[PDB]
């Protein structure tokens, strides 16, 4: 059944985790947000569908803020994959496959180029290569700007404001007090960080996609680097959170996708 | 310094036609809307820069819809280029610099694959190879629930729908009674005859636009087909109609890249 509790690492990192299912693994790794309770209603599909899904609040963000503070700054997604590396240690997940959008999708290629035998197959979601006009003086600006501002960034790229505003009153809480930290540890330092070097891609099996209704040039560079490299590439449903948006195609592309790996 | 006029074709087709400017050929070729007035600024800054633009409006559209059955029916790229082709011979046109977006693109295609000695170089954009659901049914209708439907659909695609409202009403009216003509002969036929396979595209110099706000998958699979073929690709600002909503950045694309196939 689903299990929700914490656990301390070796890191300093008091993680928010969250568990459901029985079978191979699917680990979901939230935006930068860090916001794990995006997952739940596709965790509990996935789970379903004989899988065991582990998930978490990234470090720093909602129930995961209790760590060192530089596990949220200057954040890459090789940073990033070093705490979760050592997160899934203490889980004694050997093996998984490995969902991440935008941030978290630099975690994913991270792992696939540097802890390759821990990844069956990666799926990442919209890699920052650059960042759009709205982000460049993003961690600039004062706290309660940011949150006003990153709220409605995300809530217009919710892909459907039924369903983020239906993520309730407890998230959008939390969620106001990731944005600042996010801007101040994500948008300079991901982008230009981001493994999509040909020898990032092609040691464990990757599946990359970009939102359905993402305007054209926000990930264009992802299409390209995924069509030159000869690395499966396509759509999904809505924009930047899926998961949210279209729960049920989500857990459907991340279960087909995982599906074709099992041995 | 702009001249307009018509030529009946030996294929009966009643073209509406418009030229300016001196120098070597560019042809604008519409989308599937087929009216040549959204030409109208970009065409006067075109031509200013040195080359003789000509563009017309498509058969059996605004005032080249006195044309026959089958110039607007069962469209493809290659019919719709095989009638561009004999009016660009009676207008002395030997080699020319061609644009082209959606059926445009489709032309600009078929025109580089089986006409490649009149083309200097190739200017597609969006090139339709799937629809989205909102055209599925779109030819299964009557006329006045097609023209509502797709006023509002091209409005929202516009990229700038003051500057699409802008157009004026007289446009607009040519416009609607342009949509279900252009519903019933060209959505079926256009994506299945697009002409993007390999041996199509190395002929003559292609490069390759997307509009730069366009929902990710709506020509997604241009971007991979160019990326897969080495072919140039890049966006252009807004969605399916930059010659619209930015004027002025589309003729300084247009102009500097058919500069650059001069000799
Ligand atoms: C906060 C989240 C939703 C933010 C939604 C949003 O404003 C869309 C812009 C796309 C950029 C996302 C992004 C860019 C970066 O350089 C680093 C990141 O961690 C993200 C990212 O995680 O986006
Ligand atoms: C009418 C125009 C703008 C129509 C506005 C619009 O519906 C945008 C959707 C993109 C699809 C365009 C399209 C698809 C086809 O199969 C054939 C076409 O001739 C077009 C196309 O020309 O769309």
């Amino acid at each position: 059944t689903r299990t929700r509790g914490y656990v301390t690492t070796k890191d300093g990192i008091k993680w928010y985790y969250e568990q459901e299912g029985s079978g191979p693994d699917v680990v979901l790794i939230p935006d930068g947000l860090g916001e794990c309770q995006m997952f739940d209603k596709p965790m509990s599909l996935i789970a379903s569908n004989g899988f065991r899904v582990t998930t978490f609040d990234m470090p720093g963000m909602s129930r995961s803020s209790d760590a060192p503070p530089e596990t949220y700054q200057d954040i890459t997604g090789r940073k990033l994959a070093g705490y979760i590396i050592t997160l899934l240690d203490t889980l004694d997940i050997k093996i998984a496959s490995v969902w991440g959008c935008a941030s978290g999708a630099s975690t994913v290629l991270a792992l696939c180029s540097d802890y390759p035998e821990r990844v069956r197959n990666g799926m990442p979601h919209e890699v920052p290569t650059e960042n759009p006009d709205i982000l460049l003086h993003i961690h600039e600006v004062d706290p309660a700007t940011i949150s006003q501002e990153m709220a409605a960034n995300s809530r217009a790229a919710s892909g459907n404001v039924e369903a983020w505003d239906a993520l309730g009153p407890e998230v959008h809480a939390r969620l106001h007090d990731n944005y600042p930290r996010w801007a101040y540890g994500y948008p300079r330092t991901i982008p230009p960080s981001a493994p999509v070097k040909t020898e990032d891609l092609h040691k464990v099996p990757i599946d990359w996609t970009v939102g359905a209704s993402t305007p054209t040039k926000l990930f264009f560079e992802n299409i390209v680097i995924a069509a030159r490299e000869g690395i499966n590439i396509g759509t999904l449903p809505g924009n930047h959170f899926p998961y949210v948006s279209h729960p049920e195609e989500f857990a459907k592309y991340v279960v087909e996708t995982s599906r074709k790996y099992l041995k």
